[PDB]
C-alpha cells in the first residue's frame, strides 16, 4: 500500500470492458503521434487513416495483448521483478518493429487519458501519481530491450 490499492481499485473498472477502453487508448495515441500509424504493418500494408486501424482484426488483437500486459503488471504491482525478463524481451520486439523508445512516453500519456475519462471523479491526483509510477517501472524494464 497505498499506491497499490489505488491501482487495483481503478483497474477493476477498466478491466470490465478492455477492448472498449483500449480503443480509447489507441485513438488518443494516434491523435497525439500520427507517425506511429505505419508501424502496424499487417499483410505488408499500411493504414491510411487512424480509423482504418479500428477495422483491422489484427490491430484489435494487439489492443487485447496490450491490456493483458497491463493486467499482469497490476496483478504483480507489489513485485514487478517477476515480469522484468518478459518486459525486456517485449522491448526488444518493439525495437525490432521500429518503435522508438521516446514513443512510450506518448503511450503513457494516452493511458492516463483513458483512465481520466473512464474514472472521471475517482481519478484523483494520487491515482494519477500511482499509475505514472507503475507505467514508469514497466517502461524502465522494457527500455533494457533497446540495449542498456
Ligand atoms: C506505439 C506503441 C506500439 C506499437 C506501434 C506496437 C506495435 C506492435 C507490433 C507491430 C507488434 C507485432 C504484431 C502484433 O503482434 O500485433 C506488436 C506486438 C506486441 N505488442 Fe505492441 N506496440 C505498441 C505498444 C505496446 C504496448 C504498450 C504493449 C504492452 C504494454 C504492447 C504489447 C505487445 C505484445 C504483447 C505483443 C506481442 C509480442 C510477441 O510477439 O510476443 N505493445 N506490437
Ligand atoms: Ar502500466
Amino acid at each position: 500500500r497505498p499506491e497499490s490499492e489505488l491501482i487495483r481499485q481503478s483497474w477493476r473498472v477498466v478491466s470490465r470492458s478492455p477492448l472498449e477502453h483500449g480503443t480509447v487508448l489507441f485513438a488518443r495515441l494516434f491523435a497525439l503521434e500520427p507517425s506511429l500509424l505505419p508501424l502496424f504493418q499487417y499483410n505488408g500494408r499500411q493504414f491510411s487513416s487512424p480509423e482504418d486501424s479500428l477495422s483491422s482484426p489484427e490491430f484489435l488483437d494487439h489492443i487485447r495483448k496490450v491490456m493483458l500486459v497491463i493486467d499482469a503488471a497490476v496483478t504483480n504491482v507489489e513485485d514487478l521483478s517477476s515480469l522484468e525478463e518478459y518486459l525486456t524481451s517485449l522491448g526488444r520486439k518493439h525495437r525490432a518493429v521500429g518503435v522508438r523508445l521516446s514513443s512510450f512516453s506518448t503511450v503513457g500519456e494516452s493511458l492516463l487519458y483513458m483512465l481520466e475519462k473512464s474514472l472521471g471523479p475517482d481519478f484523483t491526483p494520487a491515482t494519477r501519481t500511482a499509475w505514472s509510477r507503475l507505467y514508469g517501472a514497466v517502461v524502465q524494464a522494457m527500455s533494457r530491450g533497446w540495449d542498456g
